[PDB]
């Protein structure tokens, strides 16, 4: 019943309150990673052309899916803030799930001959084209299933319950992983259906315990239709920020694609072993707009600004952790991807390198999420695209000039994650001036 | 700028063609000057009219992002003029703003000739023609956004005179570069399509010096001054993100809308290209009449005085619709006349008239869909015309149309659901406007 945090409250009684919500999104994004490496185990079990079709079929829901970005947002920062003010939330919930079952139409049909039409700017022929549209054939079938949980999610997320969504989410992934592995040993259209089944559950379950059981709240009878302007305009610098910085991100491995196919190898090795010590940031991001959102909602700035800054210090603390592991053990977090020893050597540089900013970078998530809660989603999108720019890339396009080395564009990395966290916290330190 | 609540209708309409008459000026001279452009480059071959047609409308797409630097300088102008207070840290802010957002374009934005230009059907000599009449364009994109810039500044503080003006200047300047270029007039080299994009570029930097000219040397808009505040920087990015989205998207759509008519045949496409060239001279007016409303709107929002401002948005709204119902009309009566200038094959004026004499009769709600966009603009609710000229887009127009085609097939589906979702789309905006201003008294 909506987790405030009082202004004194211990050190302790708050953080043993944070990973209350952060272990369960995190669970849910780690089991994500697990969800999508026994795809590709699924799929390269046939034709070596399944694995090029899936490949560049999951990047291109990447840019796709920052739609949902929209709704989650809008559901996730009214509900949080809603539940903080003692107020019922039964109307952001289906306006929320309305909202994302009107965004994903465009989807319907159309997104299906989006990507087949794309295919024909990389030499994919007639035989890549008709293996991508058995996969994409029964995933663009059911989209408005997959907005429709999505909403359910950030519904979850925001009345401050993650454990129920993991708990779906355990039964989700094994869905997709059992509905795959029967149906590809008939097509690649078996890995889809996993998909599409999956979703399918998922909904079938956030859907039987909403007329059933507890979900966030009881529902009701929404009265109100004007809260889904400020859902659309709370959810768009989100669903921007998603999508402009994953075209940012091309433009940044560009400068190591110069580099020949060692270093883009090592970048993509140590993005995988940051992937990982991304799961907490990002599930401590979204347990921070919770929290934040329902303290401010509540009218608690008091502790609002005292439950952000404990958790900035703990998660800081658990990256230093993070940070040193990176660091004393750079050789050791790539053997598995340790293939030649000169791609072992700019994986030890990048992991050394990076490490010094996980700190850092922890302060990012945590006020990101913090200033979501409040409402503020257009400070993310300000902050992370300013300076991913005149900070990381403008600075390498630069001095990649001149001092060629591919460590360049790595040290301005870390660099940039260090001023995008002193820039955090100073608007923080602004909004909650004002907000006193 | 300013208008009193129980303010006479004459003297309200005045201070609006006051406002409209210089942007719908500015608005037509860039129509009349693309055609100018198109055939002088024309002169060299039908391919160099192909990529420089098909780079324009590549431009429209990427020229998106000067909304983000233009809702946010010229409604917080507006607001700023009618609260009487300094608006300097807006333009220098939005100057500042615009030429940032146009760093990504000057280094990666010309790179798309061999990416989106060579995709969707650019021919061997297509592409290669592209490449040299976009890199003078964008040489000089900073400079096309700081140009801008000053666009709505003064369209914010009401001073829409001073940029026509420069529009004049740089419309002929522009052409004159270009005349001179194409073919060397003065016994200079022909630089082919080059010239064609260096009267864009030097009439880009002749104009943002004359502006510059007029902020140092004749105190502007607005003195600028000293202190600078970079803060505003968010609220202005958040005033133009929905705005720079909306505008994005909509070409994204637009061209769902005409896919619809692809499956008819070429003599379809080519009259609903005349019927839109008809009605896009149309479009114009109620351009000028929406940045006229976003600043009359947006004066009289900061200076607080609210029921002046539904009074002038109600009396714009009512004129407006009656010199619409006035050009509605000409579409219906005279369609072959206006056709004329386009009419080929008897069977596409055939077409192109059952166009105008659809689209003619939402001409009205298409003034009230102008006039409510701006106004809420103005004080500050660009979120609004996003969900709303993209949600009725779909539910009204794409969705219907999708569904009527798969049982009758007939190019008066998509026409008629089109000039029907542009009348269900009017009344959205009037209700919430309605629903805005009553809250806000």
């Amino acid at each position: 019943q909506r987790i405030i945090v009082n202004p004194n409250e211990p050190y302790l009684s708050v953080i043993k309150k944070v990973v209350k919500l952060s272990i369960p999104i995190i669970v849910v994004n780690l089991l994500y990673t697990v969800e999508n490496m026994i795809s590709m185990i699924l799929v390269s079990s046939i034709s070596p052309s399944a694995v090029a079709a899936t490949g560049f079929s999951l990047s291109l829901l990447w840019f796709i899916y920052s739609l949902m970005a929209l709704s989650y947002s809008g559901t996730n920062i009214l509900i949080a803030q809603f539940v903080g003010a003692k107020k019922d939330p039964s109307p952001i919930l289906i306006n929320g799930l309305f909202l994302s079952f009107l965004i994903s139409l465009p989807l319907f049909f159309y997104g299906k001959d989006f990507v087949l039409f794309l295919m024909k700017v990389l030499g994919a022929s007639e035989t890549v084209r008709s293996l991508a549209k058995e996969y994409l054939t029964p995933i663009f079938w059911f989209i408005p299933i997959g907005f429709l949980t999505n909403t359910f999610y950030g519904a979850y997320n925001g009345a401050g319950d993650t454990k129920t969504p993991m708990k779906v989410a355990i039964i989700m992934n094994l869905t997709h992983i059992g509905t795959a592995y029967t149906l590809i040993n008939l097509g690649v259209e078996g890995a889809g259906w996993g998909i599409a089944i999956s979703e399918i559950l998922a909904f079938f379950i956030y859907t039987f315990l909403l007329i059933f059981f507890k979900k966030p709240f009881p529902l009701h009878l929404r009265l109100e239709p004007k809260l889904l302007f400020k859902m659309v305009r709370l959810g768009t610098p989100t669903a921007l920020e998603r999508a402009i910085t994953t075209l940012s991100f091309n433009v940044f491995v560009g400068f190591l694609a110069k580099f020949g196919d060692k270093v883009l190898a090592a970048h993509q090795i140590g993005l995988r072993i940051e992937s990982i010590s991304f799961m907490i940031g990002f599930g401590v991001m979204i347990a921070s707009t919770t929290l934040a959102g329902q303290n401010y909602g509540a009218r608690n700035y008091r502790g609002m600004v005292h439950a952000v800054n404990t958790s900035a210090h703990f998660t800081a603390l658990v990256m230093s952790l993070t940070g040193l592991i990176l660091i004393l053990f750079p050789h050791y977090l790539v053997y598995p991807f340790s293939r030649d020893p000169e791609v072992i050597e700019w994986a030890s540089y990048y992991l050394q390198i990076v490490g010094i900013s996980q700190p850092a970078m922890a302060y990012a998530s945590i006020y990101s999420g913090a200033l979501k809660g409040m409402g503020k989603t257009h400070i993310p999108l300000f902050v992370n695209i300013s300076s991913f720019w005149l900070f990381r890339i403008i600075p390498s396009y630069f001095l990649l000039k001149v001092i060629h080395s591919p460590l360049v564009p790595w040290g301005f990395m870390t660099f940039e994650t260090a001023v995008r966290a002193l820039f955090y916290y100073t608007v923080f330190k602004k909004v909650v001036g004002k907000l006193l």
